[PDB]
């Protein structure tokens, strides 16, 4: 709400992720820009440790919902920006049906003029030749609706949603997401009415980038409440 003032132009973004999936340890950095007025994210991500051991599409939801476009008429429901600049902690559990799970903790906050997403990710219980560790995705455009509810006792939000990844054998891999966000600071925040974020992206490669990487263009828009 005064936090929303921090987002009125184009903001630089830095992402840092440390991962361990089934003992396969990796790091990912990301840099780019967000333009919340348009719900627009443009980022490039690099694996800084070598080859990425999981598919990039399974990291996309982990790798800054403060850049959503909230319609004017829904501005009282933007928790994410209201927590800024001190920020929020985002935690998720991602269950890959018939396979392992990711558990994540991200701190999302300003460091000067840069919005930082600092993430820890732990994967356990994966099959070594399942769809994730065996890189069997027909990694495809990922879109869908993030269903948000208020969580009063934690002064934050919860959210849930499903991602369906298409697999080379014609099957789909379900990834069921459960999310909680809690402010880092003590200021009041906006506790929203039930709504969703409509999210879509497109993934590409930088033809000159030798390191394992993902370029991402994403649009995020709050919806569900009419007027």
């Amino acid at each position: 709400s005064k936090g929303e003032e921090l987002f009125t132009g184009v903001v630089p973004i830095l992402v840092e992720l440390d991962g361990d999936v089934n003992g396969h340890k990796f790091s990912v950095s990301g840099e780019g820009e967000g333009d919340a007025t348009y719900g627009k994210l443009t980022l490039k991500f690099i694996c800084t440790t070598g080859k990425l051991p999981v598919p990039w599409p399974t990291l996309k939801t982990t790798l800054v919902q403060c850049f959503a476009r909230y319609p004017d008429h829904m501005k009282q429901h933007d928790f994410f920006k209201s927590a800024m600049p001190e920020g929020y902690v985002q935690e998720r559990t991602i269950f890959f049906k018939d396979d392992g799970n990711y558990k994540t903790r991200a701190e999302v906050k300003f460091e000067g003029d840069t919005l930082v997403n600092r993430i820890e990710l732990k994967g356990i219980d994966f099959k070594e030749d399942g769809n994730i560790l065996g890189h069997k995705l027909e990694y495809n455009a990922i879109s869908g609706n993030v269903n948000i509810t208020a969580d009063k006792q934690k002064n934050g939000i919860k959210a849930n949603f499903k991602i369906r990844h298409n697999i080379e054998d014609g099957s789909v891999q379900l990834a069921d997401h459960y999310q909680q966000n809690t402010p880092i600071g003590d200021g009041p925040v906006l506790l929203p009415d039930n709504h969703y974020l409509s999210t879509q992206s497109k993934q590409s490669k930088d033809p000159n980038e030798k390191r394992d990487h993902m370029v991402l263009l994403e649009f995020v828009t709050a919806a569900g409440i009419t007027l």
